[PDB]
């Protein structure tokens, strides 16, 4: 109500090959370039390329040859962090409103209201920061028709579209920050945002003994824009979130998760295309049927594709993660089907561990 | 004689993402991965995947923290330069008698004579600078039988090949290099490897009127090396090579030219895997075959998948370009069948020049 969100907007890559990144994301994950924006159309200092899947939306920008601030800031990006994300950009019904809001309670500036207005219509942006070096765009586009944003040009898809979409939506964006920093951006979007703590947070319990990190997630009224927010945490094996952090250089974007409609027909595709997801022992799946009882995905399947499932009072719900999508064990992706279920996966942790602890005596 | 050569090694990418890289590769170019060498294996610094097709092998490197002086080089080339180049490897019958050969004659040593041993044999290796930051590894592995080189391991495929194998081959390797720079860099081949100069060049009459750039091309004497090093021109056309030397920020490699048996089939599998190629002028089909002959491929279908040709005394050539493979106007590929022609298609800056000139009038 005082701070409305409509959904993602779109996730902004800072890449250092935007061409190949393209190309990438259009094989590899399925998606279909709409819109582009560079030298050919007169924007000489960027390349940007903008890759959809139903609402899930991904802009891919590269700098050419640096001349502005921003053009300096990617550039700089990329060389310190890889490629990964700079903007969480989200939409809603009105940009000067919600800057204006998300200042009077304690974010930072990073753009004051600004409208770029083209043969397809005006569109009100605005920008605050939020961990590390990313930031949210927040864009108010009810008035524009156009490919993307004014200033960008539709673009005709890469390669033919695979015959099953690969994923349809964005369900959550994950961010990683500094050891004793969650909550403190967990009360950042509860002020900042109004936004809500879900029920679903890993605590110090699994924390400690199964998955090296505690998280929490905030989510808006509606429950569209989700924000899980991770952090380090102490445990025999060395934390993932630690290592993200060393290798990135900072708090930054772990993964974004994609709803699917069919994650078998997702991961079928994806493989042949290229994509390798994590290796999930197969001792996992022995015992499946114990704790998360029938799926519509028999367990057989689950096991050839390396599927996971998890189950709460709600329902349950189906995912797999692909392996980091550069050579930096940074950014990766989760393709999630969910039955009811509004977790993230928590009881994973746990079934993973002792999956292993029993490959191992195999 | 003094300094034998064997053909291409490899021609060593320093990329910023190499796991995307190389499935751009695999995928719209239908390369396919042989060797690996990351962080899985032992190899903290870098993650280098090795990509072959025919004789033709590319290796795209890319460090994940720079550790080393190698790691720092790699790091530091591709944020000033973009993806590119670093090392157009030779093979040789050795590579201690290459780089004391190399030296005498005025070369400055890269790299020490060493050896690199494992499971599959043993390797020499040595090195030496060409123009720009780009280097020349003398490759000896007469006595090893493995994957690329000692400390890379077997990889798959990262996706299914293609029916037909879009090239088998590098043709030639072309340099970019600055005005008044090109005869020191033919003289260098000359002095430095032995290299003579092949007959086929672009001067006086070309460069100032349709090419906007002077060549020349030095070869190895089994003809099998071939480095054809480009200057730029004044013409009423922006140099190309400008454009090259602006935005890659010095000297460089600006294409590799690959060997296809089907040039039709190559460019038919490229388009539909996601590859652009240069826009040729419907209009250059329609007198092609007053100047060019016959050719096994009919006009129709050259005009369809714009593919161009060249003849010259010896008889013809079939080739055709990509566009750029990053974001910057620099590196690209040419797709090339030769019947008889020792040429480049020098031919084809006229032709392509009168053919834009009338698809203007009308
Ligand atoms: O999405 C989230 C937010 C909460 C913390 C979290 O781990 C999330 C995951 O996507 C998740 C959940 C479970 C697992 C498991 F157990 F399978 F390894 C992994 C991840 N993960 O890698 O993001
Ligand atoms: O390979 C060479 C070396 C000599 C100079 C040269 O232009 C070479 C080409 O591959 C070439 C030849 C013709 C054309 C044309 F006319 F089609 F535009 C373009 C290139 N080229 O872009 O390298
Ligand atoms: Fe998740
Ligand atoms: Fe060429």
């Amino acid at each position: 109500d005082p701070f409305p969100v409509k959904g993602m907007d779109a996730v902004v890559f800072a890449v250092g090959n935007a061409k190949q990144a393209a190309h990438y994301y259009s094989t590899a994950f399925g998606m279909q370039l709409v819109a582009y924006s560079g030298p050919e159309n007169g924007s000489r200092e960027t390349a940007s390329y903008v890759l959809t899947n139903g609402s899930a939306r991904f802009v891919l920008t590269s700098v050419i040859k640096p001349a502005t601030p921003w053009g300096h800031f990617l550039a700089d990006h990329v060389a310190e962090h890889g490629d990964g994300v700079v903007d969480l950009a989200i939409e809603v019904p009105d940009a000067r409103a919600a800057h204006a809001y998300a200042i009077e309670h304690g974010a930072r500036s990073v753009a004051e209201p600004y409208e770029l207005k083209d043969e397809h219509g005006t569109v009100v942006l605005a920008a605050i920061a939020t961990y590390g070096k990313t930031r949210h765009t927040l864009v108010d586009r009810t008035g524009y028709d156009g490919p993307y944003l004014p200033g960008y040009v539709a673009a005709a898809p890469i390669v033919e579209p695979p015959a099953h979409r690969t994923f349809q939506a964005i369900d959550h964006c994950v961010g990683n920050v500094e050891l004793g920093r969650m909550n403190e951006w967990v009360g950042f979007y509860n002020k900042v945002m109004g936004f809500t703590n879900m029920k679903e947070f890993v605590g110090d319990d699994i924390a400690t003994e199964y998955s090296a990190l505690m998280s929490k997630v905030v989510a808006d009224g509606t429950l569209k824009v989700k924000f899980p927010i991770n952090e380090p945490a102490l445990a025999k094996k060395k934390s993932q979130i630690d290592e993200y952090l060393e290798f990135y250089g900072g708090a930054g974007v772990q993964h974004i998760a994609l709803n699917t409609g069919d994650i078998v027909e997702t991961v079928r595709t994806m493989r042949a295309a290229g994509v390798q997801f994590l290796d999930t022992p197969d001792s996992y799946y022995d015992t499946l049927g114990e704790w998360v009882g029938d799926t519509r995905v028999p367990v057989d399947t689950l096991r050839e594709l390396k599927i996971l499932a998890d189950r709460d009072e709600d329902g349950y719900l189906l995912q797999i993660f692909t392996k980091p999508v550069q050579d930096r064990p940074t950014v990766f992706f989760e393709i999630i089907e969910r039955h009811g279920s509004m977790g993230f996966g928590k009881g994973n942790f746990k079934a993973l561990f002792e999956a292993i602890e029993r490959e191992q005596e195999k």
